[PDB]
C-alpha cells in the first residue's frame, strides 16, 4: 500500500512502507544539502586564515613563513573589520612546508597573539604574552608526531594541533612612524631545523594591490574548505563533519573535482549558508546586550580555545569570525589599561539598520573609559571591510576633532558632511547600509563595570 | 530591499542586511537542519538507551542484570535478531553501578562488550580474551576518579562512555542442555575498592510486549537528552551538543521544549526517519556482496567507527537503524568463526519486497556454515521480527526442511503456503513491505573468497 507524509520538506512518499525510490533520492539530497549548509558555518574560520595564506602566497608572493607589514590604507583595506590606526605585522604559514619555525619578537609595547587555522589561541605575543613586551624566542612546533619530542631551550615553545597557523601584531605607541622603524627591523621569522638554526626572514611590506581574505562563494568557498582539509590533519572534534562532506566530493587526499549534482547542492549550501552566517552574527542569540536599553554588544563571544563547559562554540566563532579575524586574552582584557575591548552595533535607536544614505549622530560621553585611544570604525555588512569611501577616511579616533564643552564628542555619519563637524564626519555610501565596532585600546574599570556607558545611533536626516 | 530565491525559500535584504523576516526564517531553518542531522547522529545511542529503559522500568531488573532472551515472545522487541541462538543481554549505567564484573564461565558463546554508541570496548567468548575458556571482565567507569583501577585477575575493560551494553549467544544446537548449564554460571558483579558486592544472576525476560527501536516525535528527543545526561561528553561530539543547544538540550539541564523547539523537533524526527531509511537502503557507502545482485553484507561501520579522516556516521546510522550490536566477529573472516550477514530489501525485478506477492530465495547445497544458516523475515517499520499468524517468522538449517535432490533449499515467502513447502515456508503480511537477513554462523572460507554465491529472491 501507498502513504504519504507531508513535511517541512515535502511530501514523504512511501511504498509498502519503503520510501519510493524518488523519495530516497530527494532525501539523500536534502541530507547532503542540510550536511553542506551546516558545514558552512563550521568552516567560517578556517576560510578566512586559509584565505589570507593563499594572498599571501600568490598575490604578495611572500616566503612561505614570512610575515607582512600592514599600515597604509591600501595595505590594510584587505583585512576584514581592520582598524586604521596601528600598524599590524601579520603572517600566515603552513608548519609542514616551513618545519619548525621561530618568531624573534622585539622588545616593544605591541599586542598580538598565535593562532591555529581554526583562529584558537596558541599564545597571545608581547605585553599580554608570555614575554610581557620585553621580546624573546617563539618556537612553533609542527603537530607532525615528527617533533614531538622537540622542546629546545630558551624559546617559548608552541604548539599548535593543525598546520595552518597564523601570527598578529600590533604597534601601540602614537609615534607611529618612530616605532616602526625602531621595531619592525628587528621582528624576524627563522627556521630551525634538528638543531640548527636558518636564515633569519625579515619582515616584508605589502604591496599596493586590491586583494582581501574574506571567506569567498558559492564553489570558490567549498573549494577552499576543501584546502583547509588538505593542508590540515583531521582533528577529532571534526571527525563527523568530515564525513558529512564526504558525498559531497571534499575529502583528505583525494581531489575536488564535483560532480554537477554536488555543485548543485554546494551552490545552493553557501547561499543559504552565508545568510545563517549574517543570521547567527546579527542575531547573537548566544548573547546579551552590552549595556540595556540599546543594541551595543560586545563583539567577542567565543572563548580562546572555543571551548564551552559541554560543547564547542560553533556559533560563538561563527559569529564573530564571519565579520572578524583573530582574538586573544587581550582582546577580551579584564586588565585595566591593558588590552582592548569591542562592542559592535548593527542598528540605530529605532533598531533599524543603518544604511549610507542615512544621517546618523553618535554621542560620545566625556572621559571615555579608554588609556591609550578609543575609536569608531564604519564597515560595509557585505564585505565587512573598512568602507570604502570619497573621502578615504573610514573612522574616527580619539585625534584630532570637534570637542563639545562638556568634554563630550559627537561622531556624524552621513553620505555628504555635516557643516562644522567636518572633523568628526563619515562619509557614508548611497543605500549600501553599514556598522561599526567601537574600539576601547586599554580598557579601564569604568568600562568594564559598566559605569560608563553610551546609547545606540540616532538617526537624523531621512 | 532585495529577494534571492532559495531551496529553503526566499531571502530578503534590507541595504545588503538580512530582514528581520529572513534572519528568524534562517535561525529556524538552521535549527532544523541541525536537529535533523542530530536525528541520524543519535541512531545508534538511541537503541541502546531504550533497551536500558526498558531493561530498568518495565523488566524492572537491577542496574547491572543480565537478561535471558530465548522465546519468540522475548526476542520479539530485539531489532533484528534471529530466533535460533539463545541470548543473554544486560545493559546499565556505570556510573550508577560503579565498577561491574562480568563473571562469564566456560562456553562456546559469541558476545561483545559495546558503549553507549555501540563501539566495541571486548569481543566476548570464543573470539573474546578468555577464547571461550571462560573468565572476569571488569568494566570501569571512564570518571577520573577509577582513572588507576587496574586489579590483577582481570580483563579490564575502558568505555568511554557511562551507558554500555553486554551481548552474549549460546552456539550449541544442544540448546535444552546447554541453556541448564551455563546461563546459571553467568552473573554480574559489583566491585568497590577491592571488596566485592553479591553476584547478579541472570533474569528470564517477563512475558510481555516491549521493544527497544528508537521513538519518534518528541519521545526520540527525550531519549536523545536523557542520553547526553547519564553520559560525559566526548571530543567528538562537541559541536553536535553546540547544534543541540538552542532546541532545548542541553546536558545539566532539564527538557522542557517551547512551542516552536517542539514544532522543530517534530518535523526534524519526521525527516531525519526518512533521511535514516534513505541512507540505510540506499547503503551508497557499500556495494552488493555477489555481483548481479541485490545482497550486500549488513556491516560496514568499523568496530571503533573510525575511518581514515573521518568517524563512520552514515555506517553508524544505517546499520544500527535497522540492527543492535557488533564485533570482530560478526565481521569474521576466520572460517567456522563467527558470524557474516547478509541483507536485501528487494527481488531481483529491484521491487521492494512487499507481503501481499510470493516469493522464493534458491538456497545452493553446501552452505558455507559450520554452525548452521537462516533466512529471517522482518518488517520494515519496526525492522522486528515479521510477526504472522503461524509464529514463523524465518527458516533455518536447524529446522526440518524439503532439502532438493542436488542438496539445495527452496525458500518461499507469501501470504499464502506453497504446495508442499509449509516447511521451506515464512508467512508474509499483506501491504507491509519486508527484508531479510542471511545468517552465516561459522563462516567458511568459500564465504569468504566469493566461491559460493546465490541469487536474488525471485517474485511469484
Ligand atoms: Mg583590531
Ligand atoms: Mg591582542
Ligand atoms: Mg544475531
Ligand atoms: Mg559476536
Amino acid at each position: 500500500q501507498e502513504t504519504v507524509v507531508p513535511s517541512r520538506v515535502g511530501d514523504l512518499k512511501f511504498e509498502s512502507d519503503f520510501p519510493t525510490q524518488e523519495t530516497m533520492k530527494n532525501m539523500l539530497n536534502e541530507m547532503d544539502f542540510q550536511r553542506a549548509t551546516q558545514a558552512y558555518l563550521w568552516g567560517i574560520p578556517a576560510s578566512s586564515i586559509m584565505e589570507w595564506l593563499n594572498v599571501s602566497r600568490n598575490d604578495f608572493k611572500f616566503e612561505e613563513g614570512q610575515m607582512g607589514f600592514f599600515n597604509t590604507l591600501k595595505q590594510k583595506q584587505g583585512i576584514i573589520t581592520a582598524n586604521f590606526t596601528t600598524p599590524y605585522v601579520i603572517g600566515t604559514w603552513n608548519l609542514e612546508k616551513t618545519g619548525p619555525l621561530i618568531i624573534n619578537l622585539p622588545e616593544a609595547k605591541m599586542a598580538g597573539m598565535m593562532l591555529d587555522v581554526h583562529q584558537r589561541v596558541l599564545s597571545d605575543l608581547s605585553l599580554l604574552g608570555p614575554d610581557k613586551g620585553k621580546g624573546g624566542k617563539y618556537l612553533i612546533v609542527p603537530p607532525g608526531e615528527k617533533y614531538k619530542d622537540l622542546n629546545p631551550k630558551g624559546y617559548y615553545v608552541i604548539r599548535p594541533k593543525t598546520n595552518v597557523v597564523y601570527g598578529g601584531i600590533r604597534i601601540l605607541e602614537p609615534d607611529v612612524d618612530r616605532v616602526v622603524k625602531q621595531v619592525v627591523p628587528n621582528i624576524t621569522t627563522q627556521p630551525y631545523a634538528d638543531g640548527k638554526l636558518g636564515r633569519k626572514i625579515p619582515v616584508a611590506q605589502v604591496p599596493e594591490i586590491d586583494w582581501t581574505h574574506i571567506p569567498k562563494d558559492g564553489l570558490e568557498y567549498w573549494k577552499t574548505i576543501h584546502q583547509i582539509i588538505q593542508e590540515n590533519p583531521v582533528e577529532e572534534r571534526d571527525r563527523f563533519v568530515m564525513a558529512q562532506l564526504k558525498f559531497l566530493g571534499i575529502e583528505k587526499g583525494k581531489p575536488f573535482n564535483p560532480t554537477e549534482e554536488q555543485k548543485k547542492i554546494l551552490l545552493e549550501a553557501s547561499k543559504v549558508g552565508r545568510a545563517m552566517a549574517q543570521s547567527n552574527d546579527y542575531t547573537k542569540r548566544f548573547t546579551q546586550p552590552y549595556w540595556k536599553g540599546t543594541n551595543w554588544k560586545d563583539a567577542i563571544s567565543v572563548s580562546l580555545d572555543q571551548r564551552s563547559e559541554n560543547y564547542d562554540e560553533l556559533d560563538e566563532r561563527a559569529a564573530w569570525f564571519y565579520e572578524a579575524i583573530t582574538v586573544s586574552r587581550g582582546m577580551k582584557s579584564t586588565i585595566p589599561g591593558f588590552g582592548q575591548r569591542y562592542l559592535v552595533t548593527y542598528q540605530d535607536s529605532d533598531g533599524n539598520w543603518l544604511s549610507g544614505e542615512h544621517t546618523y549622530k553618535l554621542h560620545v560621553p566625556a572621559n571615555v573609559p579608554a588609556s591609550n585611544f578609543w575609536s569608531t570604525t564604519v564597515y560595509d555588512e557585505n564585505n565587512r571591510l573598512m568602507i570604502i569611501n570619497d573621502a578615504g577616511s573610514p573612522d574616527i579616533s580619539s585625534r584630532k576633532n570637534l570637542k563639545v564643552n562638556s568634554d563630550g564628542s559627537i561622531d556624524v555619519y552621513y553620505g555628504p558632511k555635516p557643516v562644522k563637524g567636518y572633523e568628526n564626519n563619515w562619509v557614508q555610501t548611497n543605500p549600501g547600509e553599514g556598522w561599526f565596532t567601537y574600539f576601547r585600546f586599554y580598557g579601564p574599570t569604568e568600562k568594564m563595570f559598566d559605569k560608563s556607558w553610551t546609547m545606540g545611533d540616532i538617526e537624523l536626516v531621512k
